[PDB]
């Protein structure tokens, strides 16, 4: 399996591009950011409010936890080679303790509302804006030659009021070499495309569209996460008991995929179950035929018939977005 668009990429740029492991970090001043609060944690990094001393300006700073040095130069390749895309988080400067060299990164800072809080509170129009703001981002970081591999509502800052728009946490990002068999054990579990769960490794920027996919229905039909599995065989069974078996079928025949016979009796033998059967009462404002068709051409099992970035921006479903723009 080969991305059907952008797959060159990094093949015609120069190989200081895409090789991080040659980087050589310059670093700033460790004493020109100070801790505000805490902000939010992961199983990788501590992030803080900071305060530029200089200018008195707003920052985050985020103290990375004790990782392979491989990690720490992905992370920040691909965040100097995507400063200035379109809602990209911006890298300001890279610093490190002296006593410990503990290195954090310095970024802008988005006043966000979590989404756990924002999202029940979006207009029917305002989801599709920021999904359109959204797009921007995954289409320019695919049009870069770089998967982000952990798309979430966690790693998509807002500001609601300024109606601001960042993708963050790149630490799981990595570039698209067509052909390389990647490590399908990233993203977070409730937003693992199939070719995840079913050990397909040459995945390529269309596992983003899955996330984006999952993302996308948790919010239109206010099932947050949309997917609820347990473990990673439990998400799988949990996606066929809605997309159907023999839908999956096919995808495994596609690719020949044989799945483990635990995995395989565990997801047993499930019907499609149509978007509509999600609508109630609640949701009923969010659910229109566009979003349908839209979400519908998001979650499909065969990465390869996945909207791209680029296309999803176009579908009708945002086309007031666009005449605002
Ligand atoms: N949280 C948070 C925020 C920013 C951030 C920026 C880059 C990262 O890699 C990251 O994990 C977090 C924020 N409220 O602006």
């Amino acid at each position: 399996s080969k991305a059907r668009v952008y797959a060159d990429v990094n093949v015609l740029r120069p190989k200081e591009y895409w090789d991080y492991e040659a980087l050589t970090v310059q670093w700033g001043e460790q004493d020109d950011y100070e801790v505000v609060r805490k902000v939010g944690r992961g199983k990788y990094s501590e992030v803080f409010e900071g305060i530029n001393v200089n200018n008195n300006e707003k920052c985050i700073i985020k103290i990375l936890k004790p990782v392979k040095k491989k990690k720490i130069k992905r992370e920040i390749k691909i965040l100097q080679n995507l400063c200035g895309g379109p809602n990209i988080v911006k890298l300001l400067d890279i610093v490190r303790d002296q006593h410990s060299k503990t290195p954090s990164l310095i970024f802008e800072y988005v006043n966000n509302t979590d989404f756990k809080v924002l999202y029940p509170t979006l207009t029917d129009y305002d989801i599709r804006y920021y999904i359109y703001e959204l797009l921007k981002a995954l289409d320019y970081c695919h049009s870069q030659g770089i998967m982000h591999r952990d798309v979430k509502p966690h790693n998509v800052m807002i500001d609601h009021e300024l109606r601001k728009l960042r993708l963050i946490d790149w630490g799981l990002a990595e570039f698209y070499h067509p052909g390389k068999e990647y490590n399908v054990r990233v993203a977070s579990r409730y937003f693992k495309g199939p070719e995840l769960l079913v050990d397909l490794q040459d995945y390529d920027y269309s596992l983003d569209m899955w996330s984006l996919g999952c993302m996308f229905a948790g919010m239109i039909f206010r099932k947050e996460p949309f997917f609820y599995g347990h473990d990673n065989h439990d998400q799988l069974v949990k996606i066929a008991k809605v997309l159907g078996t023999d839908g999956l079928n096919v995808y495994l025949n596609k690719y020949r995929i044989e799945l483990d016979p635990q995995l395989e009796a565990l997801v047993g033998r499930h019907s499609r179950k149509p978007w509509l059967k999600f609508m109630n009462a609640d949701n009923q404002h969010l659910v229109s035929p566009e979003a349908i068709d839209f979400l519908d051409k998001l979650l499909r099992y065969d990465h390869q018939e996945r909207l791209t970035a680029l296309e999803a921006m176009t579908h009708p479903y945002f086309q007031q977005v666009r005449a605002a723009e």
